[PDB]
């Protein structure tokens, strides 16, 4: 006999991906749960819709539960995704009727933090594990957002027991309780204390000081136990990656993989300076830039000479299977915005990271990457893109100390999700607790 659990996903690819990974893991040995995956519809982007469709087509054993939340009307100067997050957070109180009708009766819910207030007030007797999609480090700052304000938009934020958060790494909205993002962050963080636990896509040896402080009581907060369950096993995708034969022809650890995520907000001038920098570095690369087998946007953007020089040394592509790229021995480094999904996929493979963080949690994530020895954070990459790439690419691909520390990160990450590992054991204990 086996428990029936609900995975309650939100919106946005960065948030959907780890939730899909969790549902896939829980539906499979060794957890062997019955999984219902809740999707919020309509979806905002066609990319989201396609990935959800491919997920269910390749995991036919997982049940889909559509939770319809009307799209809010767009408003000038308000980010569309924040408006959608707000509408989801405001709908969470409606989940009881939907989760109660599931059969067999569910044993637990693993939920996006936008559902926290709704779930923990309207279903207080159902174990709710809040699954954050960022680092333990940045999660701690988010849970502190109610206790700011009380403000001082201008001082490093000192949470007891942890290294202070510099102002430049904190999203400025966090100091304004009436900002749309802060509003539902406060609403849901105020109810973290009633979740059964906070799950994090991290592992003990990746953030030991932060996790130690949290679970010893040092932060003085009312959080439940914060439980690393990462890194989560990557999804087997259908189509093996097309660049694998070309990678098979490149020397070991010679290729720089470049991807800033769907979120990235880099101007054409920045993309062009990056291209000029990669070209003058003469490194091999795979670069996800900007539908497409069109090079014309790339030929227009770089102009014809730069485009052809770049294509001599690397691949300019629309999309890749990122875990298949990061897992290949020819890839020697990863230039990334440091979204937490990308960090954890690099960590699993011991791939050194060059961190060019852009916004949100990314600068604290880059600090975590640097603290763990997984990579190097170029703090002012935007102030000189060409020099930044030319100077640091040789270090990423050739510094033996960083290659060594990154490889040991990879060994600890594999051990964490291996049999007996710290993360596998934690998630097994959770699932075991549901078996009466």
């Amino acid at each position: 006999d086996q428990p029936h659990v609900v995975v309650c996903s939100g919106a946005g690819m960065g948030h959907l991906t780890p939730f899909l990974n969790l549902a896939s893991a829980l539906s499979s040995a060794p957890y062997n749960c019955k999984v219902t995956l809740l999707i919020v519809i309509p979806l905002i982007t066609d990319a989201e819709s396609h990935h959800i469709s491919s997920f269910f087509s390749s995991h036919p054993t997982i049940h889909r539960l559509d939770f319809h939340v009307n799209l809010p009307a767009p408003k000038p100067n308000v980010d569309p995704f924040f408006l959608r997050y707000k509408s989801i957070s405001d709908s969470a109180h409606r989940l009881p009727v939907h989760l109660s009708a599931l059969s067999p009766p569910i044993s637990a819910v693993f939920s996006d933090f936008l559902f926290t207030q709704g779930l923990n007030t309207t279903l207080p007797h159902l174990p709710n594990y809040t699954f954050t999609t960022t680092s333990a480090r940045f999660f701690t700052l988010m849970s502190y957002v109610p206790h700011l304000a009380k403000s001082s938009s201008s001082s490093p934020v000192e949470i007891p027991g942890l290294e202070p958060f510099p102002t430049d790494n904190i999203p400025p909205p966090f100091f304004n309780p009436e900002h749309i993002f802060t509003s539902f962050t406060i609403s849901n963080a105020k109810y973290f204390s009633l979740s059964k636990g906070i799950l994090v896509n991290t592992f003990d040896s990746f953030e030991p000081e932060t996790l130690s402080a949290l679970n010893s009581g040092d932060t003085l907060s009312d959080l439940p136990p914060v439980i690393p369950i990462g890194p989560l096993n990557e999804l087997e995708h259908n189509k093996q990656e097309e660049l694998l034969p070309w990678l098979d022809q490149q020397p070991e650890k010679s290729v720089l993989y470049v991807s800033f995520g769907n979120r990235t907000a880099m101007s054409s001038d920045q993309i062009l300076e990056l291209g000029m920098g990669l070209e003058r570095s003469d490194c091999r690369f795979i670069w996800v830039v900007k539908d497409k087998d069109d090079k014309s946007e790339l030929r227009k953007l770089f102009g014809e000479e730069l485009y052809l020089k770049l294509s001599e040394k690397g691949k300019l592509v629309k999309w890749v299977n990122q875990t298949e790229i990061l897992g290949h021995t020819a890839v020697g480094g990863f230039l990334s915005h440091c979204g937490w999904n990308s960090v954890m996929e690099a960590a699993r493979r011991g791939v050194p990271i060059l961190a060019w963080p852009q916004h949100g949690d990314q600068r604290e994530n880059a600090w975590v990457v640097e603290k763990a020895g997984l990579g190097v954070w170029e703090r002012e990459w935007a102030s000189g893109i060409q020099a930044a790439i030319v100077e640091k690419v040789k270090m990423i691909m050739g510094n033996n100390d960083l290659r060594k520390s990154a490889m040991k990160v990879g060994e600890e990450a594999k051990r964490a999700c291996d049999v007996g590992g710290s993360s596998a054991t934690a998630l097994m204990n959770i699932i075991g607790s549901l078996k009466r």
